[PDB]
DNA sequence: ATTATGACGCT
DNA sequence: AGCGTCATG
């Protein structure tokens, strides 16, 4: 009744890039514009691997972790995008400098949470509160709301795309109570004008689209920003949940996609979000933990609390580098180079995020996969990084890892190594 | 022979 | 601390 609580006190929004790391290579090359294209790493082993994909060439059935040989089979017209190499290894930094740019224009209109190179939550509630006050009970016109999808809309009693989404537009605003400064549904009705905004500054500064979704919680707005791409954003309301969740599989839900959903299902014997509400708070803690038993029984309700944390940056600066097959590393001084190449981007990447943002990471951490284990990381070990200094950096990633190598002979390593991983942690402020 | 990251939970 | 899970450009 009047004290269940719904889940409706904040306005959240995930804004997520559309296809990034093609974006990126299409502003610098504007011969790969409106083109099926996707960006590979490396291009030795069956064309490289395929990491990100224009919509264009997802038409074709290209999706990422193709080899771009299969890629070229389905789409034989497909472009190509390398993503840098240096060191020996693959560089990532023109699209970790990109990201920054969409972060800090985000920044302008509300505090967000960096969740991946791509994408960041953002708490409305303020802006919304704001942009209400400014409005004095003014309607939003369906004009202020050009590239918006309401979830579960139109509904009830022409053939085109666009119509559909105008229909079902104005059908929302049909039944909005514009004087209510406290109606969540206008509240995230606001929160989609200031994300149309958001988006459109966005394009405008960096030439980058996205989509995005707007909702409740950072749920349900990840799930909304995946309704409705690319270059569109979806409002999902808490009335549309009950819908929405009674043909939404499980694995759809962020964080059930894996090992917990797939017991979720075959434990409980159903297949959609919306099954869940039939069990109680107690019932789900006893298969899930009490703290997953408890999300579950409210996320399938549209309920969930985790905040919108105040981080633009990233929390660790890792340098990774697989070594499959038969280029494994089987002696002390192939493992000596590969550590001081890591070390030496990693380096890099440090001193340049300790000029940009006032910190230094303290925490060197050291990972290795040694052949024939199906885990990704064999052995993870922590040492002190007290200096910026790649060849110190690789001296201690040696030193933490030397006694894994199993070889009587010093000069040979065995099993060989697989994967190394240096990876800066545990950032203080200077 | 997917790869290169990055966040967070468990114990 | 070291390991596992989930994401997935
Ligand atoms: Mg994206
Ligand atoms: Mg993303
Ligand atoms: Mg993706």
């Amino acid at each position: 009744g009047p004290h269940m609580a719904t889940g409706q006190d904040r306005v959240v929004a995930l804004v997520d890039m559309d296809c990034f790391f093609v974006q990126v290579e299409q502003r610098q090359n504007p011969h790969l514009r409106n083109k099926p294209c996707a960006v590979v790493q490396y291009k030795s082993w069956k064309g490289g691997g395929i990491i990100a994909v224009s919509y264009e060439a997802r038409a074709f059935g290209v999706t990422r972790s193709m080899w771009a040989d299969d890629a070229k089979k389905l789409c034989p017209d497909l472009l190509l995008a390398q993503v840098r190499e240096s060191r020996g290894k693959a560089n990532l930094t023109k699209y970790r400098e990109a990201s920054v740019e969409v972060m800090e224009i985000m920044s302008r209109f509300a505090v967000i949470e960096r969740a991946s190179i791509d994408e960041a939550y953002v708490d409305l509630t303020s802006a919304v509160q704001e942009r209400l006050q400014k409005l004095q009970g003014q309607p939003i016109s369906a004009d202020l709301l050009p590239s918006t999808y309401i979830e579960g809309l139109p509904q009830g009693p022409t053939v085109q795309k666009e119509g559909m989404r105008k229909q079902g537009l104005f059908q929302w605003l049909d039944s909005l109570q514009i004087d209510n400064l406290t109606s969540p549904d206008l509240q995230l009705t606001v929160g989609a004008v200031i994300v149309e905004e958001m988006r459109a500054a966005i394009e405008r500064e960096t030439g980058f689209q996205c989509s995005a979704g707007i909702s409740h919680n950072k749920v349900l707005a990840k799930l909304a920003c995946g309704l409705n791409k690319p270059n569109r954003q979806t409002l999902v309301s808490h009335g549309s949940v009950p819908q929405l969740f009674s043909q939404m599989p499980i694995r759809k839900i962020r964080s059930l996609g894996g090992k917990l959903g797939a017991s979720v299902i075959e434990i409980l014997g159903i297949e959609y979000m919306g099954e869940l509400t039939q069990f109680t708070e107690s019932q789900l803690q006893s298969h899930f933990g009490e703290k997953n038993g408890s999300w579950l029984y409210a996320m399938c309700r549209g309920i969930e609390h985790d905040p919108v944390k105040p981080r633009q940056l990233p929390k660790t600066i890792g340098c990774s580098k697989n070594f499959p097959g038969k280029t494994a590393l089987a002696t002390r001084e192939q493992v000596q180079w590969w550590l001081l190449q890591l070390a030496q981007e990693l380096e890099e990447r440090l001193t340049k995020d300790r000029n940009d943002n006032d910190r230094v990471a303290t925490q060197l951490v050291v990972s290795i996969r040694v052949q024939g284990d199906k885990r990704l990381s064999s052995l993870r070990r922590c040492c002190a990084l007290t200096r910026y200094d790649a060849h110190k950096m690789s001296h201690d990633a040696f030193t933490v890892i030397k006694n894994c190598n199993t070889s009587g002979i010093q000069t040979e390593w065995s099993p060989p190594l697989t994967m190394l991983f240096l990876c800066a942690t545990k950032f203080s402020a200077s």
